[PDB]
């Protein structure tokens, strides 16, 4: 319940090289709209969304140079902790997670995942619990398209 973390910020600032077309240790408009794609952006290749994410193109340049840095690209990467459509291609690295099993551990969320988005990973995956189960199971592949509790009200 505190947004980002700084150690998300921390390695996610790392993603400044990650899609950088060019290595210039900023992301440019069409280089940073690239990165985005695997964070699962609330804009896409739609004409309505260049311009939204020519909006945040405009946020994310607090330095005024025209490029996205570190310290910019945490203004999307707090955002993450809202849903979104493309949010589904982020939530399939939860198998990658996994490796084999059919369920995930709260502490594997817990381990790409040190700040707030953990915790709502966690709420919305199936509550795999019991004395059959270990102590913080989850099914990422099952989990509550009804979120954690929005339902029987
Ligand atoms: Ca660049």
């Amino acid at each position: 319940g505190s947004s980002i973390s700084q150690e998300q910020m921390n390695e996610f600032r790392a993603s400044f090289n990650h899609f950088d077309r060019d290595h210039s240790g900023t992301l440019g408009p069409e280089e940073f709209k690239a990165c985005l794609i695997s964070l699962g952006y609330d804009i896409g290749n739609d004409p309505q969304g260049e311009a939204e994410f020519a909006r945040i193109m405009s946020i994310v340049d607090p330095n005024r140079l025209g490029v996205v840095t570190f310290q910019a690209f945490i203004d999307f990467m707090s955002r993450e902790t809202a849903d979104t459509d493309t949010a589904d291609q982020v939530m399939a690295s939860f198998k990658i997670l996994a490796g084999d099993k059919n369920y995930i551990t709260m502490d594997e969320l817990r381990r790409e995942l040190p700040p707030d988005q953990a915790e709502y990973c966690i709420a919305r995956m199936a509550p795999y619990t019991g004395p059959d189960s270990v102590p913080g199971a989850l099914d990422y592949m099952s989990f509550s398209t009804a979120l954690y509790g929005e339902s029987d009200l």
